[PDB]
């Protein structure tokens, strides 16, 4: 059975998805509104995630409504009726380039916001991008902060004299503080897949190991599929899939890239925004 | 003033040392015995250190007796009347090679024990090696676990498919799990200094940066001083001061090194051991 404290406030309903975590539809008794409830079976992963989720406040980042610590973990969140981005791209399905742009722009904003706030997601992928409605033009939100990391001991070590300090520590100074680039790489992969309908790196019809494809950065380019796609878009992908994390495009550089200087897309986003907001906008001093 | 709960059990006495932390002599009321009390001015560093200290049990590792969380932190420990190894090597003072060996052997045991127990010290140096008495032949103990680290997310990342995984993460797999080598490097530096009376790497009478001396591994070799020293000893130093952490000697390899196959030194250690133990040895089934 469900915990009594949960049952007190919510009527549990259908399973929306499972599950490595399960997500169920629920109704908040007080409002009769739909919510999502994530059930994580029984720890530190979760308190981190909760505390991270509580502190974050961005339109393209999932918001937590309630939390229950019981025989299992129960996280109550705003419902994303549109489901996973995964479903929109599975089986070589592919979005209009312009839909890619609208989605990708939001992802970039979300991840930029995470980075400004010292948080690295570390598990960005189509299954962790949720759509807010069943419309093709909607708001997206990043979810699943279980692998996240809060961005040191290196700095403290550097404050003193290295008399006893190991060489590898001094060598790590060259690259320290670029952990956030892993998110930009993932975003690069996600965008590749959204644009093209297929994975840049995979074991499909190739003898190169997955590992070797990735560390060499030799993605699978299929001209016939990409010919349909603009060159501005493909150019952005190529700057995200840079092997050297110090050279890789950051979220800011990506947001300043020509493919995203598109005022039509940006208007549509601001629209969906104010649209979502209307129901909760309190009056204000003019 | 000192906390009432501390004062209740101990009479505070002279400052033994300060302090970046301060250490005072104290007397336990109940036994009238001398203890040391470390005063760390006001956090996570400390709970870690305490919990680490509570769990460890080795003759060459400092033992905690009591702890007080107040306006400041108060750690009560067994008193080391011999003071810091630092004092024995400052101003080009140098120990008989045989004293070096006895000391170094204990350090190796201590650090080997830490590594077996998933703990990396990360701040080994002569000021964190304490002597148990004023005798030249005594027991040594490692102290100061404030920078320690408990030895992953890499493993968890490797369990899945790297479809979205960044190149630098896959590249880090080659060297993952060798963090403990930093302790062996430090031990190498400490042994160099003990044997020779001077630092392997420093800004003294040289134009090479300290950083460059370390990452290149070009220690300062002065034949006149080292001529006095055996070649077995210098050979061990050279295997500890290896730049590549994967090639660097571990504690086990160091303990198996010819310089430490010395049954006379080992007897003297077992003696000091049973000697320390005599006062607390309970009777036992024959
Ligand atoms: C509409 O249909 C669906 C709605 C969904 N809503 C949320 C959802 C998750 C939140 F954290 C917050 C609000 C939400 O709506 N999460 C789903 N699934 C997750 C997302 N990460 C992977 C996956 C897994 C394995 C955990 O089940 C949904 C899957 C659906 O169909 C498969
Ligand atoms: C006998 O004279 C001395 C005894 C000492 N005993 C302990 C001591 C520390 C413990 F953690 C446990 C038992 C002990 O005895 N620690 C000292 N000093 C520390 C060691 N790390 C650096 C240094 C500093 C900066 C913290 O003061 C002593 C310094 C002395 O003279 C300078
Ligand atoms: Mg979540
Ligand atoms: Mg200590």
């Amino acid at each position: 059975v469900y915990p009594k404290a949960l049952r007190d406030e919510y009527i549990m309903s259908k399973t929306l998805g499972s599950g490595a975590g399960e997500v169920k539809l629920a109704f908040e008794r007080k409002t009769c509104k739909k919510v999502a409830i994530k059930i994580i079976s029984k720890a530190l992963n979760v308190e981190t995630e909760i505390e991270i989720l509580k502190k974050l406040n961005h339109p393209c980042i999932i918001k937590i409504k309630n939390f229950f610590d019981a025989e299992d973990y129960y996280i109550v969140l705003e419902l994303m009726e549109g489901g996973e981005l995964f479903d929109k791209v599975v089986g070589n399905k592919r979005l209009k380039e312009a839909t890619c742009k609208l989605y990708f722009y939001q992802m970039l904003l979300a991840v930029q916001y995470l980075h400004e706030n010292g948080i690295i997601h570390r598990d960005l992928k189509p299954e962790n991008v949720l759509l807010s409605s069943q419309e093709e033009d909607c708001l997206i939100k990043i979810t699943d902060f279980g692998h996240s990391k809060i961005l040191t001991s290196l700095m403290r070590t550097l404050c003193g004299t290295p008399t006893y300090l190991a060489p590898e520590v001094l060598v790590s100074v060259g690259t320290a503080g670029y952990n956030r680039a892993v998110d930009c790489w993932s975003l690069g992969v996600i965008l590749f897949i959204c644009l093209s309908g297929y994975p840049p790196f995979s074991e499909h019809r190739t003898q190169v190991s997955l590992k070797d494809q990735i560390t060499s950065g030799k993605y699978n380019f299929i001209p016939e599929v990409w010919a349909e796609v603009s060159e501005k878009a493909l150019d952005l992908v190529k700057k995200l899939l840079v092997v050297d994390p110090k050279a890789r495009f950051t979220t800011e550089e990506a947001l300043r890239h020509p493919w995203l200087q598109d005022e039509d897309m940006k208007r549509k986003f601001q629209d969906l925004l104010s649209e979502e907001n209307e129901s909760t906008a309190l009056p204000q001093v003019l």
